[PDB]
Order: structure tokens, then sequence, then C-alpha cells
């Protein structure tokens, strides 16, 4: 538009769902159950992409990148996270992909201040 | 937030929605231009209905029959509040936008409540 | 089913995509192709989140206060039909399937007589 | 409809999405309100592309060669149907919704038929 | 691609996405890890859908009836290009989606032909 | 996946589509046609934004970064024309949009050599 409301508290509660079925996954083997989870890991990490894309896109200005030159890298380095926790069952690919948005939150919160 | 039972809901995500509703319509308040007007109709629409579709998530899929039974008026808070959201989607004053905002609160209330 | 408002309901919807979910439940015991039960799986789990849809409008955009008078188990039954159409998502069992048409079918008769009435 | 294949076809649901496209044609004509226009226009866009689906997928998932074969007019009349259904995108004429709703029940005779043999 | 008229459809969105159900395809004869089958399962039926969703748009939206008389065949083409990708999406061979990319071949040079 | 299947070709055809869409309103003042017009460049701008994203994500490696060190800030820059386009009525708009994704495809290109 823009309206001017973000927060990536959208892109969070996504990854929080992608590591919670990598940890559902270590305790139920059933084919079916595996299956499901596969398939809700797989669109639970997309969306979080689409999240974190759109602060960068959408939200994130010049003076912050002039204020932050690590901050492409990092945005960059969060979706290729988010794109390895979707290819794996392993919940430390989840929590990887946490902490770098994590890190997007905080510069977030401080570019608010 | 899509019954696994993955565990993970959080009522921010219909709130976060439901602020955008109310952003836009104070900017449309500001400006008249018909093509802005046109494009804060469009994503006040898709807004309004994310919104709707996480409220009515925490509804089927993480509320419980013991929560509907400590809280009776529950279902039809949750009605209302899908209702409210249906309003602020067809009109461009902030405070329809705010009500859905508040009936939201009542819900994130009785969310974090069933968390304690 | 647009919240215009325009009107134009019909339970139909969600009945057609819970078919389906069944439908899909059913072929999964007929063909033990891992490839094939996974496909279905993809399918069976975004026919049910339809079909979930599709309630929800009905109650949110369709039924009205004085329909929630007159049909005071009305939220409860529609909060059962999302919850069954949830159980047949997670689930190869077309009992599952079968549950949660057989709620949208309660659901299909209080429509219909909001429609004479 | 989902190509698995379930085996769970209805044109009631391109019916249903272009009742809702023709329901919001008419109301476009009694209220002139400029918000309530484009709210309108961005359903009926959305409503006449799920119809445009629906008819789509019947065409390529559910009719097969005999129907083919049996109905030789069936594929030029699901191109018309599809066109009837742009057409009526771009209209607020309710004319264009009905046109559109006309070519959907000649589909759901010939698709009743191929139900029976 | 979404009869304003716009005007603008090129085939190459279809063969795009049918280009990657064929590479999923080969992909899953070389791995056979279930999640990565499984993954790779999802992204095949997605990708197909899009495929089939722009050759659809190409038939009912760019393709007139000018084109449907000098070109007869056109029509029962299309027809057999959706099945040939719904035959891709319920299948890991490659040459599934190999016929499928044949078929939006013959699409395509009928295409630019009306463009000529 | 990833699969490997990447053009910014898709980018481009929505980009085009949205460029198309400010041209024919100029021609029709109608005010239903004028708001479809809206509606349909809206849907497409982002569509092409998602297919840049993808690209910037998915497809370029750290070895492309370090290549093309303005990469990460031509990425930014395209999305952020897309969102002006997206914006706008005016085709120059829609034009610098196409002329970045432009700038991304010959990058693109020289990586697959
Ligand atoms: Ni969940
Ligand atoms: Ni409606
Ligand atoms: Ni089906
Ligand atoms: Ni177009």
């Amino acid at each position: 538009l823009p309206c001017g409301v973000y927060d990536p508290a959208q892109a969070r509660i996504e990854a929080e769902s992608v590591k919670a079925v990598q940890e559902k996954m270590a305790g139920n083997d059933d084919p079916h159950f595996q299956t499901r989870a596969t398939v809700i890991k797989e669109q639970r990490a997309e969306l979080a992409k689409h999240h974190v894309s759109v602060l960068w896109s959408d939200y994130f200005k010049p003076p912050h990148f002039e204020k932050y030159p690590e901050l492409h890298q990092l945005v960059n380095d969060t979706l290729k996270a988010l794109s390895a926790a979707k290819g794996s069952k392993d919940p430390a690919t989840g929590q990887k992909a946490l902490d770098y948005i994590a890190q997007i939150d905080k510069i977030f919160w401080e570019t608010k201040k």
C-alpha cells in the first residue's frame, strides 16, 4: 500500500510451527503422520519465507541498509535457513532459522525506536 | 495452526491482520485518490479474510470442549468477532477495525488464560 | 460466501469437498503404492481444509443471531463439524470422512429450514 | 476435482461460483457507494475465476475421450463457458452472469447423462 | 493471462512449470529417502497444477474462435496436454513429464504462429 | 526441494503484465475497468515480487553474492520498483521494474555459463 503494519512475529510464528512439527516427527513413526507432517512443514516454511521477504522488500528502506550493512545478507541467510529447515526433519534446523529471525526482530524493533 | 496437532497457536496472527485492516481504514480517510482508494479496498478485503481465517482456526483447532464448558460465551464471542471482521471488511471507518480488534482482544485474553 | 454480502450460500460446497476427503480415504485402502499414498495424503489435507473453510463461512457469514436463537445447538454443531473434518484430515479411515459428512448433513438440514422461514 | 483421481466431480461447484458472480452484478445496480462498488468488483473477479477453474477441471479431469466422441460439441461448449465467465468478470451487467449460468447448465446436463451411462 | 484483456500471454509459463515437474521426477529416481520423496511429491503436485492452470488460461483467454477454425485439432490438443500433465502429476517417470512438455511444445508452436 | 529449475522469465512475464495493464489504464476511463485493472495489477505485481524473491533466496548462492556484490541491493531495488509500479498507473513505473529485472536476468544467465 503501504499501510505500515509489519511485525517479524508473523515470520516467527510460522517458523515456530516448522520446528514444532520437526519435533513431533521424532515421536511418531507412522508413515501417514510423517507424510502429513512433511506436507504441513513445507507450507509453513514457505509462509515464514514469504513473511521474511516482505519485511525486507516492503518494510526496510535504504537508511536501514546503510545503518545495518549486514542486513541484506542476514535476510538471505534467514531465508536459506528456512529452506534448510523445510528440507530436514532435524529440529536443530528449525531452531537455526528461528535464531536468524530473532536477529531480524532485534534490528526491526531498533528501527521503530 | 493446522491440526497436526502441531500445537502452535497465537492470536497475534489474527490481531496483526486486523491491525492492518484498521491501519488501511485510517489511511483511506486521508487520501481520496480513486486508485489509492481501490488499492486500499483490495488490501483490506484480503487482510480481513486472513484475520477471519486465523480466528476460525483458533476456534476449531485450538479451543477444546473443556474450554467451551469453562467459557460458555466463547462460541458466540468467536462468531461476533468474525462478524465484526466482516463488518470492518465492508467499512472504511477505523472504528469498525477497532471493534474487531476489541473482540480479538477478548479472545486473546481467554486464550492466554487457557495457557496458564 | 464472500461477505459482500452477495447472499449465495450452499452447504453443497462443504459437502463436495468432504465427499472428496472420504473418496480419497477409500482409495488409500486399495493401492499401497507409496507415491500414490503420498499424493492421496496431499490431496486429502487440501480438500479437508477447503471443507472446513466452507463450513466456517456458513457459520460466520450466512447464519445470523435469529438462527442461533432458534437453533441453540448450532454453534457446537459447527465446531464439531470442523473438528470432525480435522480428524478426517489426520486419518486414512473412511469412517472419519463419513462422520464429517454426517455433521455436514445436519448443518445442511438447518440451512434449508432457514431458507423457508 | 483433484486428479488423484478421487472421482468426486459436480458442476454444482462451477454453478455456485457463477451464481455468486450474477448476484454481485445485481447488487452493483442497487448501491452506488464507490467503496461498495470496488468491493463488489474485487469479489466478482475472484468468484468468476473460481468458476472458470471448476469448469476447466471438469473438462480436463472428469470428461474422457468417449464423452468427447459422444458429445462432439463439448470442447467448444466448455471453451464458450469459460469465455462467458470472462465476459461476466469484465461486466456489471447481470445478463452476462446469466449467459455464463446458461452455459454451465448445458455442461450440467451432459455431465449427469455420463453418470447414467 | 487473466482477461482484462491485458494482452500478455506466453506459453513459457506452462513450459517452465512443466520443466519443474520433469526435473523433480528425475530427482526422485536418484534419492529414495522417504522424506525427500514426500517433499518431491508435494512440489510436483503443485507445479503440475500450476502448469495445467497456465495451459487452461491460454486456451480460454488467449485463443479465439478464428484460431479454433484455423486449427481444428487445438481443443483436443489442449485437452490432451492437460491430461498429459495430470498423468505426470501422478507419476515419477520423467518420460511422463517429457510427454507433457512435448504437448506444450505443440501448443507453443501454434501460439507463436498466431503471433506471426 | 531444490529441483534447480529457475528462470527470471517468470518474474519478467508478470512485470510485463503490470506495465501492459498500466498502459491500458490510459485508454479507458470507465470506473469499473479502472477498478478491475487496479485489482489485476495488484496481483500481478505481487506475483512478480514473489518470483524475484525466490530467485534471490533459492537460486543465488554465496559465491554469486561474492562475484556480484551489488546483487543483494539490485534485488531489493527490483522489489521496491515492483511495489512502486503496483502503487502507480504510470507505465514508466512498470518499465523501470522491467529494467531492473533485465539486470537480474543478465546476472542469472552469466551464473549458468
Ligand atoms: Ni499447526
Ligand atoms: Ni458471497
Ligand atoms: Ni478430486
Ligand atoms: Ni492478463
